């Protein structure tokens, strides 16, 4: 068949036939795409092997090009055709870096760092991004995901509630169970459901199987000093442990402290935000990993666990994070939060200095700047984003749209549709590509019905001048009609 | 001279050289436009008028047929192109009726209704009956609240979260929990306009819902507002309170403000004109049948989170768990309802459980979110066993003549270059008869000309109704470099 | 019958055989009881009559009495017999006194009215203050006398609250009849038949009765404020009739409306005084005598105050002084001693805890010191005194025992009195000690104990300057002497 | 001399001038006090010692009686006096069995004991059957920390109100709410004196605890010492929680605090040794049966305030206004019962209530104080229906020979004129052979010996023991006056 991959070639080849594998390297940087990326391993690897092979030592050509790419062509077309969900990167990343500059007064205060993956597996990361930190309690969410996952949507919930405490404060739900999987007494229960018939080494390895998937493989270590620590100093788990012992909430045949030990070991789990921000992209996708596109957790398994974010993500913060920013979210007291953006991106921050509330100060601030200029609060609306942008879409696509259908009714005459541009604040002094105008549009043909509600309501300025320097006057000179031209003299 | 204008006649007439009426009344009630739409009475007007004097009586020819459609394009193009939201209506709805009967065994008045954020309706049931908007105006009172004044105003005096495990609670900064609340609902219902008497007050608001609703059908009833201010037990144990606390403005008259509320509550509606004001807030403040920007951007946004949150009392968090759609219920049994972006719902049944939430309503609803891909949390692409209708496939953002003619205009071949790898033809013509061509030309860019010319084979000799041939805009412009290389070509 | 009549003039007049009235008037406030007593009514109108028609001119004999006075003689010996529950008043009040000028380092003052009548009040306690909340228990103990205990408690609850305090107990009806919440709904079960007018009276009559007649005023100023600014009422109202916690056919607004009334009732500290001391007495008047109350109504009263009658005070106030008390906004603590005395306060300061700072400061000051608080032992007194009994009584009750102990030879019953931190080296009327009647006797065993354990002095002298060596002299015994001649 | 010694023979022997042994066995066992009595065992010894070692045998003769009693006639007379708190002790347990046997049909271990703070002690049903203090040495356990510590110190880990909201919560200072829940419990051991081991910590309570039993039977049943160890999840959840909020002193370890109040709970005892340490409550920490001051005067009264409220779990706010006595009760189906200043008490009932309460013994208590008085607000002289053995009416202030020798030693005549007043003879008379005259006459006040001589008529040359006239003390002290007065009689 004859396949695409010469076009995309041409895309790349922008000049002669034969280009060097180091500009087809940028190019694909620009899309938000890092060279060492999964998804594309098969690519790279024939690429390095025509050194050899090939005469001129290391200059493709067409023809070698075509072989070396296979059924994996769909994504590699998708990246240099802007087709993933956030095209402009370039300009994307640089708003991203002014926020990220820009709380800097806001007060190892310089370990301050933030990274990103959307969910077509584009990339970006700013800051101190490589510096591994523990998931401290940030596990939650990935613990309940998986438990509810391989079990069932019910038998999880039989043993923990799915609604917040409104209230740290041990107790119970009016059902006998805790509250939510977002709380120690929930996170220990549901932990205590993964793979009950299994000893403590296995069961961590399972849980941390899924992981590495959820992560898409990078980095995803299991300190130690954090496990032995927190387990002297685990009072208060050790606290809810016996307390959920003592009413009897576990599953039937379950050991306690086991249940404990296993719950310390996945909080003792060390990431950087670069593999942070791969994770919960794979949560944005819908329990499908961007970067590698393997199937990692079920449909209903990433709906419950977003959900308990939003409500529960952020202790006693979350009511106002549902508010401000509303986006599934989970902090640490490592100074770190999760954020999902769904159907979007997926990203993670780092800033030690903790708020009264258990989230970072900076982290929290990120968060709160991001929401309010790019459009991902759950309710603002896709299609009237006002000051907001819209990264979903390339730049200007929308602004230049308006206009092209604002000014296609000239001659049928629809003078309602004309109302609704302008009564919805959209701009009438927009000029279009050949710097026309719907006045101007309509003022060629002279007849007063349409372009009367123009002045009368919209009071646009006649005065603008396009690229010819042509007034309507002289237009409608040239299409032999003078009864329009005695409005035209009006206003002055 | 023929263009994508004319279609509309072959698509509805296929082919047929005449047409009866009643085809095109039929046809256009496919794609969810009624009759009596607020943005099609210049058809409905026209067509009556020139049929019944025309000597062609009950036939509709090209030429007629253009003209009495004329008026409204940009919608009839819009719902003949399937550019709707939901372009299956015909089918969205053929399952919403079979989810209607289903629910019937579970447990006489019973009616859904619908209408989607580009003023798709549909109803099932009795949707006509009207019934009294007891706490569904908790979330319109608020959000007009917010519009005017502020969100950073209208919640010194309220907070802004679930209360949870009930009146005469109050939040640690001194103020009522959330306006989803009885207390929170008379709270903001007095932060409205109070330099005013009570009744230009009530009319105020009332305009407001009107707009909100798009100006149909809406009652005073005042069978409930007295029926209500001589039991209001709880609302004047509520109302006392807050003035003691010094919780409401200054200024403000606990008994005129209560009295608000009363009226308010009392403001009767259907389904078919609740479903409207649901997909008023899913529009993000614009109604979806009459275009006007009835709310601010921060009014729905701050409307909906609280909805979502506090919208259904206790059952709220079992609620935002297995649906996940704003809604808010009420004792007359409708529960309203928001699917950001894409539509908005109202429906009724009287019979309710322990919660206070219609039962047949909360099973639709669970019953229509397990199907339709509409939690908020549930994901695009990865619909799983869910049915999306939003969209029948491929893009809605795929190719268009636009982006050419502004790519063409701001020099970025690039674009052009990734636009040539879909295939695309450039010979749809807009009003200029002219490719991306000429804007370069006119520009003089020398890459972007030689670009096209050569890589897509464009045809030189486009003609053109303003009768100015590519090679003369370009001499005023001085571009002496572009004519050589055009010239060549011949 | 010769009755005892005139060995009551023998006690009272100490010299010639006629005394004159204006010294029995003397000597009968000594006592603590004011001349315009009750109970004295018919004695007042007696002897005014012969101080005119009798020659002398005032002067009173024996053979006046046993015919003017009357029945109230069983109580008027009881004054001069001293058989009231606190005799030694002129001292038990001088306390008091110390107490109350101590506290102050402008309007201040208290009462007090003893179960027996008995009554004493300083400071500015005849300035007359509204009985806002004070007024809960004294309708509780109304409506429950009347109705029955299951009836008044279908509707409210005998509980506290310990947490405004909007709320209701897990049956439905409001905690305790202490707060707005269970006080307003008492208040609507008193005289279902009548109107707004008739049961205020009504009401009212208990009152008067319980203070036993003194003033009772319902002022106006307060009842006009509070229905303006009454809305936390309104509003605990309201929600009350919305909860459908009243009785069957019950007006809610008219209940309201009575029940701002008796919060308007006006009284002195020396009427209030009074008040608290019919229900410190099993609901009997003690200036009267009069059965005001049901027995079963001032137990429940006096237990639900004790839990909830002080607000946030009511935790602290059971344990450091655990004392019956109810407080008001005014200023004022009305307190109960069940079985001694009644008992009001006034100081308009209030502190943060909605109660009195004077006020709360001086039942402190009184509980530490008088031995009133409810599990405080009677019998082993410690430090605190205690105004039931008079002074030196068990003192010297207990010099006898020790040192009768020692003439009967019981060791055994010496070792209690010295472990139990008594003090042995106490000396009797005649300076005796166990030791001396021990050294009589001859008991080896005993004299040998105390030398031992007690470590007792030798170097006592009794008032005759005999020592214990001398003694032996008297009597010779030989072998004890060998015992005294150690220790030194 | 007449020594009233004499009279004791004659009341039980009813004049008759030999009695047996059994006769004296069933009189001493009414009055309450029982043979085994510590302050009677003096005379049982010597009543044995002749018994068993003469030729009379099993008689006593008014000599023999006489000196075998001297040692202890001090509580004897109080026995046979009636001075006891309850002289009505034959008919008062008379009553006991009634009751017992009444509540003896609701739904088998059932058995009650009590002793007065004068050492009075009954008992019936299964009372000497052990069981272990599971709860209720949480009073005893705080009012040792009070004597050695303070009220003020003590106080400082927690505090002193109840909770009513079982729930690990803390009041408002980030200390328990009171020493009477487990979690109180818990911190109030850990004040005990750490600075050694956990067995000398145990040894120590448990010295408190035979020292306020008064040294009967105790046990330390290691079958729950250890069965609570194993099981005892939610002591483990509250010990764990108080370590992370700092709230047990510095330089204490929960491991060591949990192991004590495990064995303080294990701790075992009947009805009858508890019923003493009951009873010394009542006599403000004094022990009724053996007179050692065990507790503190500040300690007892603090511990029975916190009995009161939270002595009971939740259904101690309807005891203290249905019983209003302190009491505490356990899983064991045991009722702690502190009647203050007259008895403490206890039951033993295995089955419980809702509230872990015993259905059996709860009534029990309620059928009791309905019938005695001993309602903490129930009033003296106005018992109403409610019988009262306390002092069947008397007064306990009666006339007494003490206040006039010592109203003669001051010269207040008043008193001694009150006392004239009920026609009493002033011939009482103290051992020494001297009236009120003698000490009135050592002092040589004149109107006291005028008042005395004519008021009364009382001899003024009675002979004395001391062998000196009072005239002749009044001649060494050169009282002219009081000679010629005294002259005057002959």
């Amino acid at each position: 068949l004859s396949r695409l991959g010469d076009l995309l070639f041409y895309t790349i080849a922008e000049g002669q036939e034969r280009i060097p594998i180091h500009k087809f390297t940028t190019a694909l940087k620009a899309t938000g795409l890092q060279t060492s990326d999964p998804r594309l391993r098969d690519c790279m690897s024939e690429m390095h092997r025509v050194v050899q092979e090939s005469s001129s030592g290391g200059l493709l050509d067409r023809d070698l090009f075509r072989k070396c790419v296979s059924s994996n062509i769909v994504l590699l077309t998708q990246a240099f055709r802007k087709k993933f969900v956030i095209p402009d990167f370039e300009e994307f990343t640089g708003h991203v870096d002014r926020i990220f500059e820009d709380v800097k007064e806001l007060t190892n205060p310089d370990l301050w760092g933030v990274s990103l993956c959307t969910v077509d597996g584009q990339r970006h990361s700013v800051g101190h991004t490589k510096i591994p930190f523990c998931l401290q309690s940030c596990v939650k969410p990935l613990t309940y995901a998986i438990s509810i996952s391989t079990l069932g949507t019910d038998y999880v919930h039989k043993f923990v509630g799915k609604e917040p405490s409104g209230l740290n404060k041990l107790s119970l739900n009016e059902e006998g169970i805790p509250h939510n999987p977002m709380v120690n007494a929930g996170a220990i229960v549901v932990s205590s459901l993964i793979k009950m018939d299994c000893n403590k080494a296995e069961k961590f390895d399972f849980v941390l199987q899924y992981l590495n998937k959820m992560a898409g493989n990078e980095y995803m270590g299991f300190s130690n000093a954090t496990f032995q620590s927190e387990k002297e100093t685990g009072d208060r788990n050790y606290a809810i442990g016996y307390y959920l012992k003592e009413k009897k909430c576990f599953p039937k045949g379950v050991d306690m402290m086991a249940a404990l030990d296993l719950y310390f070991q996945l909080c003792s789990v060390e990431v950087t935000c670069e593999s942070g921000s791969v994770m919960a992209a794979t949560l944005a996708n819908g329990g499908i990993c961007p970067i590698t596109g393997e199937s990692v957790l079920s449909a209903e398994a990433v709906r419950n666990t977003l959900s308990l974010m939003h409500s529960c993500g952020m202790y006693d913060f979350s009511g106002q994070f549902a508010f401000h920013v509303g986006l599934p979210a989970k902090s640490a007291v490592s100074g770190a939060i999760l954020l999902v953006v769904p159907n979007v991106m997926g990203m993670m921050c780092l800033s030690p200095p903790l708020d009264k509330l258990g989230n970072s100060h900076r982290g929290t601030s990120f968060c709160q700047k991001l929401v309010s200029l790019f459009n991902f609060h759950n309710y603002d609306n896709l299609r009237h984003c006002a000051r907001k942008l819209d990264p979903r879409r390339e730049g200007a696509e929308i602004r230049n749209k308006t206009v092209v259908n604002l000014l296609f009714a000239a001659y049928s005459g629809d003078v309602s549709a004309l109302r609704r541009f302008a009564l919805s604040a959209m701009d009438m002094e927009q000029k279009d590509y050949d710097s026309r105008t719907a006045l101007h549009v309509a003022a060629a043909e002279g007849h007063i019905e349409v372009v009367k509600f123009l002045i009368e309501a919209c009071k646009v300025n006649p005065f603008a001048k396009d690229r010819w320097g042509n007034i309507p006057l002289d237009d409608a000179v040239q299409f032999n009609h003078l009864e329009v031209v005695k409005l035209l003299q009006d206003y002055q």
